């Protein structure tokens, strides 16, 4: 049964771009697209206008608007996000039916932030309180959300991959997904839901403690794996991997996959690979399994994904064409949009957990499927974590 319908089918977008649910801010309320963002903590939306934005948070228009009187500033790798401090009335329309009082970081300037033709203009950092900006004194939204409403402190995610080019009319008309607010809908998953533990919580960050590329031991030291922190994050669009690690497992796909011969852009994720319609040699691809810690002493459990959920669709001609979506990381792994769109992801707060299930959802063929399973018996598990 799915006992969340109000939520069901309430995110649009696609792995590139970015996923984003409706959301309202102010009063009366202002109507806002906004992208989840598990790997960020602060609720920051475009307050000024932007070439690549339609519309944009109004604060003068609000008479709940307050002004905290401070300034944000946010460089990443990528670029930065700027912005004034404040507080609003917030609301999720296809969420729990409730209206909170939220911090909200008004974006006024940005480098490589917005995204082009995205439809959504501002984001939802999800994780923890000790990585939002300027400091852990700012409370992040869900943590807003729990404390002033009988909301479950847990929400999960479904994002849908279409396994397809959608055109800009075919992306706004689409379904992209589920984010459940409160709870676990048991529609969107198939099987049974495995649990990792958090490591700590500011990122939500995991533990990864075997990785096997077509059931062959990518055989590095686990530490490796996790060096210098495993993340779940929705607002990264690939699977990123620890330089050596990256190393190992393209040379362990190309391997698998050395029936056909690949340019060496298209395993650095800047080239398109294309095949005539329909005929994309899915088989000659290996399937990935990464091995989470599990609940219990000395078990763990994995995860498969399979070339489906790897290679990420783009438009190039009525070729099917892809972009190779593993790349290098000088951070950590990073699990990003392209891994979660094989799974139904439950990010359980209040267990200090995340829970992984076959998405109802996931793109496969008729010959294999993403799979979740366990458990096995692991040892020196938490050897596998970094430090320092
Ligand atoms: C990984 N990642 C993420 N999950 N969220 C951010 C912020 C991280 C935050 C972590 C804690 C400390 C402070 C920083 C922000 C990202 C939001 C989605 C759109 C992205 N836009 C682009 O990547 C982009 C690139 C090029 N052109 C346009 C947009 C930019 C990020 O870098």
């Amino acid at each position: 049964r799915g006992s969340f319908v109000e939520m069901v089918d309430n995110l649009r977008g696609k792995s590139g771009q970015g996923y984003y649910v409706e959301m309202t801010v102010g009063s009366p309320p202002q109507t806002l697209n906004i992208l989840v963002d598990t790997g960020s903590s602060n609720f920051a939306v475009g307050a000024a206008p932007h070439p690549f934005l339609h519309r944009y948070y109004q604060r003068q228009l609000s008479s709940t608007y307050r002004d905290l009187r401070k300034g944000v500033y946010v460089p990443y790798t990528q670029g930065k996000w700027e912005g004034e401090l404040g507080t609003d009335l917030v609301s999720i329309p296809h969420g729990p039916n409730v209206t909170v009082r939220a911090n909200i970081a008004a974006i006024t300037e940005s480098d490589k932030f917005f995204i082009n033709g995205s439809n959504w203009e501002g984001i939802l950092g999800l994780a923890y309180a000790e990585i939002a900006r300027p400091d852990d004194s700012l409370e992040p939204f869900f943590d807003s959300l729990v404390k002033q409403t009988h909301v479950p402190n847990l929400f999960s995610l479904q994002l849908c991959g279409a396994g397809f080019p959608l055109n800009q009319s075919e992306v706004l008309a689409s379904v992209g997904g589920s984010m459940i607010i409160g709870g676990i809908d048991h529609s969107l998953y198939t099987g049974s839901l495995w649990y990792t533990p958090i490591r700590r919580e500011w990122y939500y960050e995991v533990i990864i403690v075997r990785v096997e590329i077509n059931g062959q031991d990518l055989k590095m030291d686990c530490k490796e794996y996790n060096y210098d922190k495993s993340i779940v994050d929705s607002g990264t669009t690939n699977l990123r991997l620890p330089k050596k690690v990256f190393e190992a497992a393209v040379k362990s796909i190309k391997a698998a996959s050395s029936t056909e011969k690949f340019p060496d852009g298209f395993w650095l994720g800047e080239q398109l690979v294309c095949w005539q319609a329909g005929t994309t040699p899915w088989n000659i691809f290996p399937v990935i399994s990464l091995y989470l810690m599990g609940e219990v002493t000395n078990q763990s459990f994995r995860i498969t994904i399979l070339p489906q959920q790897y290679l990420r669709p783009v438009e190039d001609s009525q070729d099917d064409c892809y972009k190779f979506a593993i790349s290098q990381s000088s951070t950590g792994t990073v699990m990003g949009a392209v891994i979660m769109e094989g799974f139904y992801v439950v990010f359980d707060r209040a267990r200090k957990r995340i829970g992984f299930a076959v998405s109802a959802c996931h793109v496969h063929d008729e010959f294999r499927t993403a799979a979740v399973e366990g458990p096995f018996v692991t040892l020196d598990m938490e050897d596998c974590g970094y430090n320092i």
